[PDB]
């Protein structure tokens, strides 16, 4: 959604999205084929294009309304394609050098996350990278309260409109997050040979898996 609001709602936006861009740029060639899963308005795709002008981007989302904003953002870009599809629909064949996602996969049931990670590995080239900029759960209810306080601290310090934070709270009611270490293990289960948490700010983390 509108870029200024996203930075108000998401702690360490530049660290987390920047880490995603950096790990892709160090993992794949300038001419990488990249799938952005749950691309929304295309914020992560845009961050990648800024660093990788010659990359082929496929932006995928279930929402035509969200992808309309991505289409406007990439109106003049000859190396961007749009696919309307659910995460649970058949993935595009590729192959891809990188599959990336931001703040989307935490909307799936856990079993669907585990299956998705396996399906993603099948469309990745050998040595290909999967990167997730993700909303994560604390490993305990007591730490989850602390995560929540730290998230709210960022939102308030960012002078976020009360109505946008209240709307944010409402959207978060149907989140299905899990801790970062569990999700990283699910990458290993899916057959990624290396997986790591690159950057983290309490509730928000950038992690990656390599296919070889
Ligand atoms: C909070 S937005 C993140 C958008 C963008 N990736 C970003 O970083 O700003 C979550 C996105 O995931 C999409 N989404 C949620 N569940 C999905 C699903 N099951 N299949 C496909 N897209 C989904 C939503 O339509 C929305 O565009
Ligand atoms: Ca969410």
């Amino acid at each position: 959604t509108y870029d200024a609001l996203r930075r108000q709602l998401i702690p360490s936006f530049d660290l987390l999205y920047g880490s995603a861009v950096s790990v892709v740029a160090m993992s794949v060639p300038a001419t990488a084929r990249i799938l952005d899963l749950g691309a929304g308005t295309g914020l992560l795709g845009a961050a990648l294009r800024e660093r990788l002008p010659d990359a082929e981007l496929l932006l995928q989302d279930r929402s035509q309304a969200m992808l309309e904003q991505a289409r406007q953002r990439f109106a003049d870009d000859d190396q961007v394609a749009i696919r309307v599809a659910d995460h649970l629909d058949e993935l595009p064949a590729g192959p891809f050098d990188a599959v990336v996602s931001a703040l989307s996969i935490h909307h799936l049931e856990h079993q669907d996350k585990q299956d998705l990670f396996t399906r993603i590995r099948k469309i990745l080239r050998p040595g290909g990278i999967f990167v997730n900029v993700e909303q994560v759960l604390a490993p305990t209810s007591e730490l989850e309260k602390m995560y929540d306080r730290q998230h709210e601290a960022h939102v308030l310090a960012s002078d976020t409109p009360a109505e946008e934070w209240a709307a944010g709270r409402e959207r978060m009611k149907h989140d299905i997050p899990i801790d970062v270490e569990t999700q990283i293990q699910w990458l290993r289960d899916a057959g990624f040979t290396t997986a790591d948490c690159l950057a983290k700010d309490w509730r928000f983390a950038t992690y990656a898996g390599w296919n070889g």
